[PDB]
């Protein structure tokens, strides 16, 4: 009777989460000789946004790998992430992450029995709508899908947009139908889920991040025989190195996807149009401070490197 282990997530395989999952899977089984069978539901088959923190703390799945702004109702720390323009890249993201602040949010959840094991990797958020977004006046007036965030509902309202919280699988349905006008996320969502399809104005605007923590249920982890868990463990930072290694390359390769079908615009800003962008968004910062924590946030903005000049 081999263990059986599952994972569940909300992207499709061709993806930098998807990928990572499906390696996971496959070194997992081999470390442990075949003792555990690793049992990989992408797209939502098996739990979407709604039910899959729960469903850890039941036990009906082993690993998940959640985005960094469905966490609040969990901690008030790891909801530094979504606030706009926070980092200017994705090697600042990294590089939080990496330092002892960013670490030690993998930990900020233990009082729940949840625990952080890595984070991975999707991209910078793109934002569009059915009519260019050059400037934040331009969103005036439209309603914009967003996770399940309370700092994402400031944004937009702080635009004098409406956000509208809705699960990941649901999105393209509300964007065909227009029960939304808008939405942001990255290149690899944007193609992979048809996002493209249904938005005909896309802008770069790089105005957030979309990465990962994958989260188990800490009980369960630390119950594990020292065998199994090392095996695992050792699959785990294998497959965090592989979503690493892939993440930038398919989010390159999507954006071409979507800008040679034809159906959508991709449109780039000008240091002005964004200078303006981040001053309209960057009130939202101090509406959260307390919440987060200045020395938090303080530590994000510290991570970002520009070159001289
Ligand atoms: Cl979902
Ligand atoms: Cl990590």
């Amino acid at each position: 009777q081999p263990i059986v282990v599952k994972f569940s997530h909300v992207v499709a395989d061709n993806t930098p989460k998807g990928q990572a999952a499906i390696k996971f899977k496959e070194l997992a089984e081999k470390y442990t000789n075949g003792k555990v069978k690793v049992e990989v539901y992408p797209n939502s088959q098996l739990f979407g946004d709604a039910k899959e923190m729960e469903a850890v703390a039941l036990g009906d799945v082993q690993f998940i790998a959640p985005s960094l702004s469905k966490f609040d109702k969990f901690t008030k720390q790891i909801q530094v992430f979504d606030l706009p323009f926070l980092f200017n890249d994705i090697a600042a993201v990294d590089r939080f992450q990496a330092g002892k602040q960013g670490q030690a949010l993998l930990r900020s959840m233990e009082s729940k029995n949840f625990l952080g094991l890595a984070y991975w990797h999707n991209g910078m958020k793109q934002i569009s709508a059915n009519r260019p977004l050059l400037k934040p006046e331009d969103a005036k007036g439209l309603k914009f899908r967003i996770q399940a965030s309370d700092i994402l509902a400031a944004q937009f309202q702080g635009l004098n947009a409406t956000p509208q919280k809705l699960a990941f699988s649901e999105v393209y349905q509300a964007l065909q139908v227009g029960t939304v006008d808008g939405q942001e996320n990255t290149w690899s969502n944007i193609f992979s889920q048809k996002f493209y399809e249904v938005q005909k104005d896309i802008t770069e605007s790089d105005h957030g991040v979309i990465d990962y923590m994958v989260v188990v249920n800490a009980k369960w982890w630390n119950g594990l025989s020292k065998d199994l868990q090392d095996a695992m463990k050792k699959a785990m930072d294998e497959a965090t190195k592989v979503n690493n290694d892939v993440a930038g390359k398919l989010n390159d390769e999507a954006k071409q996807k979507i800008a040679s079908s034809g159906a959508s615009k991709i449109h780039q800003l000008t240091p002005e149009q964004r200078k303006q962008w981040v001053e309209a968004m960057k009130p939202v910062w101090a509406k959260f401070e307390s919440a987060i924590g200045k020395d938090l946030i303080d530590a994000a903005v510290a991570s970002n490197d520009t070159k001289t000049n």
